[PDB]
């Protein structure tokens, strides 16, 4: 951990906003109960379920390169804690998650194929959102 750089990890992203008024909506409810749940169980979801551990995954420069980390565990907590004001904010966090993967990794990488498959499913599921 000295001679060869091993990296280090930030605290995970914030998942609650104590100042924010509770505002439940049908789209946010659908995002939690259907979209995220469907994405979570996909065969390729596991790498995206928790924050990247730059040290344990041997990605020592991950957090040099990725300034706005995001993962599905964080998105799940944000939906649970009514952190998002609207569906768009939630969608933006999914976009950040996928694009982080594309930014860090090379286009031909296995993890990129996985992210692309999840992203395609996500975009399909987004078409299902209720009419608020
Ligand atoms: C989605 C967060 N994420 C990365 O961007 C990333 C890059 C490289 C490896 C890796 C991993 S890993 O568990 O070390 N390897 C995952 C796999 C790979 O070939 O990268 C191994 C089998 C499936 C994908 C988990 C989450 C990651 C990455």
């Amino acid at each position: 951990h000295h001679l060869v750089p091993r990296g280090s990890n930030p605290p995970p992203p914030e998942t609650s906003n104590p100042n924010k008024p509770k505002r439940q909506t049908n789209q946010l409810q659908y995002l939690l109960r259907v979209v995220l749940k469907t994405l979570w169980k996909h065969q390729f979801a596991w790498p995206f379920q928790q924050p990247v551990d730059a040290v344990k995954l041997n990605l020592p420069d991950y957090y040099k390169i990725i300034k706005t980390p995001m993962d599905m565990g964080t998105i799940k907590k944000r939906l649970e804690n009514n952190y998002y004001w609207n569906a768009q904010e939630c969608i933006q966090d999914f976009n950040t998650m996928f694009t982080n993967c594309y930014i860090y990794n090379k286009p031909g990488d296995d993890i990129v194929l996985m992210a692309e498959a999840l992203e395609k499913l996500f975009l399909q599921k987004i078409n299902e959102l209720p009419t608020e």
